[PDB]
């Protein structure tokens, strides 16, 4: 679209977390030509990061992940104002988010995702989150009341979104929810298991301690599925073997989907996925789920 491009080129995006998924998102957004992208990450480069991640030069272990990504990110499009922020996202005051038109979170804890979603909803900022765990990946969008144009021939269409807290808590005890459960990807419950591992451990499952991590994941599988009154065998028993580490192709697929969703929301064209997109790199599937309302 024509005026869609004017919106996109005037848009400023906050991107949190510069592991494998984050640079893929950064690369796509920078190539698309947004006005500015702020890359925020307070963590240091780990030995495992360069395996999926193309913005950081080899041998950067110990460097801050955002600072180590700046040169290659900026080189993608000199017309984009790429900035780095090394401050923990939890330090940020509410006023920090208001300078951005869209916020996208990766590698953030569940509590952080809820808090930032509520800040964005109150200030009408487009909110996204996504992560990759091994062969699996997901994206989430909360665009609030999102207005957009389509074809058929212009069609001004509105789609209502729901907060991430409501999307991450689904009452499966309403009879209506039981029927919808049979057609649920079960990657959604994989997300719940991995998100509480992140909360409990302060980190994601790591292949050097795959040896706890399948261990801890087995408890979360029983802990969350019983908590939600769901059978423990809804998701594969051996799910622990396909949710470890970062694979570059998986980050590419999930980052491409998420970046296109961000572009759709900023340019206000085409129906955005509402509200979850689940990718399984083993079966080659991408599934859109609407959860929360």
């Amino acid at each position: 679209g024509l005026e869609a491009q004017k919106r996109l080129r005037a848009s400023r995006v906050l991107l949190v977390g510069l592991k494998g998924l984050g640079a893929e998102i950064a690369k796509n957004l920078i190539l698309a030509g947004v006005k500015g992208l702020t890359m925020l990450d307070h963590e240091q480069v780990t030995p495992e990061d360069p395996g999926a991640q193309f913005l950081i030069r080899t041998g950067s272990v110990g460097r801050n992940r955002a600072e180590a990504s700046l040169e290659r990110a900026q080189n993608l499009n000199p017309m984009v104002d790429v900035k780095v922020d090394t401050e923990d996202i939890e330090k940020k005051p509410e006023s920090f988010f208001t300078q951005f038109d869209a916020v996208c979170l990766t590698c953030c804890s569940r509590d952080v995702i809820v808090k930032v979603d509520q800040i964005c909803h109150k200030n009408s900022i487009k909110f996204f989150t996504g992560d990759v765990f091994g062969y699996h990946g997901y994206t989430f969008a909360n665009l609030g009341e999102h207005e957009f144009v389509e074809e058929k021939t212009m069609v001004k269409k509105k789609v209502v979104f729901c907060p991430v807290k409501e999307a991450l808590e689904v009452d499966w005890s309403s009879e209506k929810a039981k029927a919808a459960l049979k057609r649920t990807t079960s990657d959604y419950f994989l997300l719940q298991v991995l998100l509480k591992f992140r909360t409990d451990k302060g980190r994601d499952p790591s292949s050097d301690t795959y040896e706890e991590d399948s261990e801890l994941l087995l408890q979360i599988r029983n802990d969350v599925l019983d908590s939600l009154g769901i059978s423990p065998d809804l998701l594969p028993e051996d799910f622990v073997r396909y949710c470890f580490s970062e694979m570059a192709p998986v980050c590419a697929v999930v980052g491409g989907i998420l970046a296109q969703e961000i572009v759709k929301a900023l340019s206000q064209r085409d129906p955005p996925h509402n509200n979850f997109f689940f990718f399984d790199g083993m079966k080659g599937n991408g599934i859109v789920e609407c959860l929360g309302p």
